């Protein structure tokens, strides 16, 4: 008895800890889930909310402006009012909070950033479903330990990180995924005194866990196995890698140009904001089945543009037109996250890139599907610069373990051109802007 | 022409390190390669030359014996003459020389230990290829350094770690789990700059290049897929950590102590300590006839433990015999590694798991062979410490990526109970005791 009577003393800093990091898993990853569940409730309705309306075109049309421009307004007043912080991604609200930079206020942003990326998300707009809940999670963590009573000094700065890695790994079943955007993106703010990355741990199975009892599948994106990529065929993700690290920070310039653009074209009036937020919203609501594919946060059609079912022009045009609504529905300071149509976006311009290669190349015997592979996680490493989980992340989601060797080389190549041409990562990016504004405003 | 003249001075430097980079991971990768020629040949020639004069059984194992005799004495000999730090795995020496702690010296290293290692490993000892592969990753990275004459600090510690994650790469085939490498298990020692991680995955993915020409095998461990482990069946993965993470700590202690143990043996004098190794190597040579499966680096019984075709006795046989193995393999001070003995050693106590849960309670479904792949990298886990390179080691080199939640299930079970229990990463406390040598040696 005295010795549990002693670990009873000496572990009750360290223990408790991780018993409340089990609670987070636990609550983030059941939110997240219901999340998921009423996000694909209210869009799976809207879009079959065309059997009552199966003649009138424009009385549809304008119908589907409406019923996704009003839950698009919803979405954008709750970000105005109660906590106007959680508007953009959200990862970089908590990479300042993981420093003593940013104030984390979950009572204001955990019902507004819920009932916001429902009402961004479900209006059919470009926002990913994983930007809500890392910043969900990372409050949920803040909220268990105000719910409790510890001192903060460390069991603040680990619980945000367990709340992070325990989002990412839920919006997207990627447990080792979760553990390394703790590791490698968010590394100079994350402590890890080596009690902190078990409560990582702890997070991330925790949380997949409630992920997995719920959503039952096998992986995100259903696309199978496809043929492993040989040797004598990796220059060629060599270039992908250089055409990836060159378009990679010519991006993201157009999310800063465009985040001070439409906030020039607004001022500071609220209703002048709600109102093109609105209008984005029913856009991308109208846009929803006249062209399904330049729509949707874009976890569709990438199986179908992975087995070559788009000519070469439609793959430009769908290119040319997810890349401007990507601008105007993450950068008018909707709640979603940006870390979703990226994999679109590369998954595009990948298989554009394969469809060019195997009809250039008859010597090589290619498939144009894992150059889409491929190209995904480049755009998360050439934009966001974190190529160690660009590669895992879409191989937890995309089970094509194989061609990990050809994933690293267009990561490689995309960071090192992303790095030699003029650029930052854009987290770090807007959470300067962000911090600069801050400081600036009360001057 | 100018625009070359104004990109030389702005990465001037950068470049360098990264083509020196690429010439570190290229000279690596054939040199990794030229150790695995070198050591199955003399290996596989050295069982078909003793099983051609395969007559009369005694007078066959006193060959087995004085074969790999004479190379554990050519190995430990060459150990103690011109170069005192190659004994043991390398992995301490560099990580200590990561930090301005223990000098390089690859004039000496180099030529020794590959010819040690091939003394060793080829003679049938119990020490894998990833510790006589990561310290001649390494002093190819100094070696590189100094002829090119680039003289710098940061240029140091970027090639020296660049070529550590080369020669984990090449070792195992794994070009995730050498940047993962170094990025969790030599954390306290790597700046994670910019421009070293990119140098990290130039030297990585030039050197999976060239060991990829050279073998046509997917992998290295032959499990062709096993079943899913279903939600059910998860906290039997936690009871998995549990017993490894008890067995942790006690590994390493015994590792500790039988090193002063067997150095009492020997004194301080060469000749003793040439033949104590001898006898060692001998010994392992001897079994390589009468029980087979406790012998080489321990490849050859995974792929036969994870499917279902031992017996319960004979695994308890088999990882008794080949703990009393490794520890006086291991500690006698012969350059060899310890990630693929504790493997080899660790999927005999997975499967030993796996036979008494499928056997307890049936209702589970449960294939006995799925807690090999899990108790594979547990003991890693547990010991060394690594538990994100372990998961990422054991899944590389058998492509059985749906346990990944398993996998992290049992490798938090592992390291949580060994920190509840008083244990430290086994390769901090080798460096640690080597340092404290060093540092008394000197008054």
């Amino acid at each position: 008895r005295q010795l549990i009577r002693q670990l009873l003393e000496r572990d009750k800093t360290p223990l408790a800890i991780l018993f409340m990091a089990a609670v987070v898993g636990t609550l983030v990853g059941l939110a997240a889930v219901a999340f998921d569940k009423g996000v694909a409730w209210l869009q799976n309705q809207r879009m079959g909310a065309l059997v009552h309306t199966a003649d009138n075109y424009p009385l549809l049309l304008t119908v589907a402006f409406l019923c996704s421009a009003v839950l698009a307004m919803f979405g954008y007043f709750l970000v105005r009012k109660y906590a106007p912080e959680a508007g953009g991604s959200g990862i970089p609200e908590i990479e300042g909070a993981l420093e003593d930079q940013r104030p984390v206020r979950w009572w204001r942003v955990l019902p507004v950033k819920f009932f916001g990326g429902l009402g961004t998300l479900g209006g059919g707009m470009v926002l990913g479903r994983e930007g809500p809940t890392v910043q969900i999670g990372g409050n949920i963590g803040r909220m268990v330990l105000d719910i409790f009573r510890l001192k903060g000094d460390e069991a603040r700065h680990t619980l945000l990180a367990t709340g992070a890695a325990a989002g990412l790994a839920a919006a997207f079943n990627a447990p080792l995924a979760g553990i390394l955007f703790i590791i490698e993106e968010m590394r100079p703010q994350f402590r890890y005194t080596l009690i902190s990355i078990k409560a990582v741990f702890i997070g991330v199975i925790m949380s997949t866990i409630m992920y997995r009892i719920f959503n039952h599948e096998v992986a995100l994106i259903d696309v199978g196995k496809l043929s492993d990529a040989p040797l004598n065929t990796l220059w060629l993700y060599l270039i992908l890698g250089i055409i990836f690290g060159i378009f990679g920070p010519i991006f993201n310039k157009w999310v800063l140009g465009m985040q001070d653009l439409l906030h020039r074209v607004h001022g500071g009036n609220i209703t002048k904001w709600v109102l093109m937020g609105g209008a984005i919203g029913g856009l991308c609501g109208l846009l929803g089945f006249v062209a399904p594919a330049t729509s949707g946060g874009g976890f569709n059609l990438i199986p179908i543009a992975t087995a070559g079912n788009f000519s070469m022009g439609m793959l430009v045009f769908i290119f040319v037109a997810r890349v401007i609504t990507t601008l105007l529905c993450f950068s008018s300071g909707a709640p979603g996250g940006i870390f979703a149509p990226m994999l679109a976006l590369g998954t595009v311009l990948g298989t554009a890139f394969g469809m060019v290669a195997v009809e250039l190349f008859p010597q090589y015997h290619l498939e144009a599907g894992t150059f889409a592979i491929a190209g995904m996680g480049a755009l998360l490493a050439a934009s966001i610069r974190a190529p160690l989980t660009g590669i895992i992340l879409v191989l937890e989601m995309t089970d094509n373990y194989q061609l990990i060797l050809p994933m690293i080389i267009t990561g490689l190549g995309a960071t090192l051109l992303a790095q030699f041409t003029g650029g930052k990562p854009l987290y770090s990016a807007i959470l300067a802007r962000t911090l600069a504004k801050q400081e600036a405003e009360q001057l």
